């Protein structure tokens, strides 16, 4: 009551927007990403092991289990489309994600990797929405694969379902 | 160099082209209440203030310079004329003591600050210096809002004085009004 208190509502989707800058232009990074998928050329993202460890719990114990700070890491990615990559250091720091339908699974798969929860069930339930008797035999199969129980269970259900199962 | 190695362990013959877009609305607030956790751990910190204020204990602060950067142009202009991959750096600070360059660093970090209404005048120069404009503008906001005939000049001075333009404006426009 003779306290001076401020808060600035929207100060960390702004203090984020920086950070988006600072990585876009290469500043303050200390974290290289070496991705390489299949035959396509292997493509190189730089970042902040803080904004990575703060959106992934699987980067948050790579980079504090390193008990030692050293500057530049070095993160050889192996069999995920860089793409996949590109969009979820973007949700990291950005909060936004959007690509074609025909994304979603490879999207999944690289978000399961990386335990960005969020964007893992918002694949997920975007999948279920789109099941029919076309599609559900692989969704429930690549479900199975990335170990995603509750697509891969919706999607045996929606199958069995014409069976009156 | 620190290196990790990472590996990815008909069907869709009918499929359109649908758009999927997700936004999660609380992500940054979320991000940020780790990276606040991650300093007040120390870890991943890549730079201590080590504050020095005349007749006044030495502090240390540790954090990360892309948050310190993300809210001042100042630690921006700072850290991105610094050399690339230095690990921790120890940055000398001098003219702000320590527990106002302590409110300024949680205001980063969490987008809240509080402190006594006595600390405002030495809050809002230390938002000047770091060009922590949302602080300053409302430590500017609170001052104008205590402005009366006694007081006035006094404000309108110290705005001078720190060089803050909308301050003393307001300060001369309300002594105008008499
Ligand atoms: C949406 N994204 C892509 S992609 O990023 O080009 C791609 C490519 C290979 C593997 C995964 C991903 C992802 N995400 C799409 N395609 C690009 C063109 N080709 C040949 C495809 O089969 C899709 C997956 S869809
Ligand atoms: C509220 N804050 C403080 S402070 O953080 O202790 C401090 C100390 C020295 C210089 C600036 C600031 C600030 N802000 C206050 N006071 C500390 C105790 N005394 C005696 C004071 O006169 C102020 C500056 S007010």
């Amino acid at each position: 009551n003779r306290t001076f208190s401020y808060t600035l509502e929207d100060h960390t989707k702004q203090a984020f927007g920086i950070m988006n800058e600072l990585r876009l232009s290469q500043q303050l990074c200390d974290v290289t990403l070496q991705v390489k998928y299949q035959d396509a050329p292997a493509a190189q993202f730089m970042a902040h092991k803080v904004v990575l460890a703060s959106s992934s719990p699987v980067f948050k114990a790579m980079f504090t289990n390193g008990l030692r700070e050293q500057g530049m890491e070095v993160v050889s990615i192996e069999g995920i489309h860089p793409k996949v990559m590109e969009r979820l250091i973007e949700f990291a720091y950005t909060a936004s994600i959007s690509m074609g339908e025909k994304c979603v699974l490879h999207v999944m798969n690289g978000a399961v990797m990386y335990q960005i929860d969020s964007v893992v069930r918002a694949c997920s339930d975007f999948l279920v929405q789109q099941l029919d008797p076309s599609n559900a035999i692989g969704i429930a199969n690549f479900a199975e694969q990335i170990g995603c129980v509750e697509l891969h269970q919706r999607a045996r259900e929606y199958i069995y379902m014409h069976f009156g199962e």
